Formats: C-alpha cells, sequence, structure tokens
C-alpha cells in the first residue's frame, strides 16, 4: 500500500522549499497526525534534489522520530536539523 | 456543483497509473467517504488517456458500485477490473 | 506560519476559473471551515493572473467576510462579487 524512501538534502541558502501540513494537533487528513508535505517550492533544495513529492508523509528527520508529533515539533525538528537534512518519507504506492 | 465523467481505460502493461485515498473506514476529506484519485502517474494509462483528474471521486468500477465501500473493497475491485475498466467519475465544478 | 496577500480579478467571460471546498458545514480540512482552492482552470481569471494558488484559503470576498461560512455562503459570496473580484487570501508559509 505504501512505498518509503530515504531523502537527504543539503539545505544552503535556499533553504529546503516545502511546505508542511499536520501533527497530532491538526490532522492533515482523517485522524492520520502524520507530517506532510503540500507544496514544494521552486529554487529549494527538495525541488533540485527532485525525489520528494507533494503528499509524502515525513516520518523521521535525521534523529528525530516524527511520526506523532505536534505540528510544532515537526516544525522544530525540521530547523534543527542543519544544513544536512536526511528525511525518511512515506507515500501511497499507485494502483497499477 | 459537480460534473460526472465516463472513462474507460486499457490497462495494458504500464497499469492503471494513478493512487487513491478514501473509503468508509478511513474517510479522505471529511466523513466523505469517496474513494479520490490522489494522484495520476506519468506513461500510465490515465495520464496517456488525459480524462481522469486528481481529486477525481471514483463512483463505479466496471459494474461494482464503490461510492460507499472501504478502502480495501476500491482496491479490490480496481485489481478484479481486468483490462478495459470502466470508471464512471464525479468532480467539483469551477467557480466561473 | 501563514502569508498573506490581496489578489483581485477581472472576471470578464472566461470566469474566475478556481475550484473550492470547506465551509462551516463541510471542513475541507480536519476542523478548518476555511473556503479552500482546490483547482486553478487554465484560461480562467486566475490563471492568467498568475497569483493564486491551490490550497489558498479564502477569507474575503470583495467585503464579505468568507472566513466562517457554509460552502452555499462562499459559492452566493463569489458569484454576486460582480467582475471586479478582490480576493484577501492565506496560504501557509514554506519551510526554509
Ligand atoms: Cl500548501
Ligand atoms: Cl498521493
Ligand atoms: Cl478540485
Amino acid at each position: 500500500e505504501f512505498e518509503f524512501e530515504e531523502i537527504t538534502l543539503e539545505r544552503g541558502n535556499s533553504g529546503l522549499g516545502f511546505s508542511i501540513a499536520g501533527g497530532t494537533d491538526n490532522p492533515h487528513i482523517g485522524d492520520d497526525p502524520g507530517i506532510f508535505i503540500t507544496k514544494i517550492i521552486p529554487g529549494g533544495a527538495a525541488a533540485e534534489d527532485g525525489r520528494l513529492r507533494v503528499n509524502d508523509c515525513i516520518l523521521r528527520v535525521n534523529e528525530v522520530d516524527v511520526s506523532e508529533v505536534s505540528h510544532s515539533k515537526a516544525v522544530e525538528a525540521l530547523k534543527e536539523a542543519g544544513s544536512i537534512v536526511r528525511l525518511y518519507v512515506r507515500r501511497r504506492r499507485p494502483i497499477l
């Protein structure tokens, strides 16, 4: 049902360049408290790397488990991750 | 408020090539248990045909009514539909 | 966390050309009753203007506060706005 991927980004000055929604305090989809990518910004690290996709659920940020955290905590994890940011993500597998 | 469309796809080896979310067991939007297209994969049948759109709600798969089913049942309907897959879909009409 | 923007569209004959979802009667995201842009139609005023983005939350339509209204009321506000339609919108700021 899902595919998983490790994606490490080099933040640089352009920034990670994606928007997120979700968290235990405000689920973005049903009761799923996941941190979801809602938008990817042209020129940002995510866009240049090419692997991250809209709707991807971020499960881990470097060593921080963000599978079940508040939106605030997800933001803090992303902010403190530094210049080298390892994302472990989950996405829906397409119907074939 | 809505537009409806019949779209029949020829699966071939590329596959239908779209992701879905939703169902009675896990509504993708509010209490709407609809089966929604969340992504369309380049090279797939859906993309090549061109008619199916992200956010389209699949109401019927061949002769199977998927208006109110579990996600599992929607998947099973799509899997068993064979090579010729008739989708009856609903989408929001745009504000003009 | 958010960015705000004023966007005024000239409706013309092409129409505003965007789809919306949400409202107090049927929240599109969690308990957020916001009116959200779900799609932007090529050739429409929104697309030609270029500023409006999918996921943008419409807070105001000319002088009508649509921050907390039914979907029906949001539609009525957009319909009665005439040819010159001032939208005040909110969107998520991206992670940098
Ligand atoms: Cl967004
Ligand atoms: Cl998806
Ligand atoms: Cl839509």
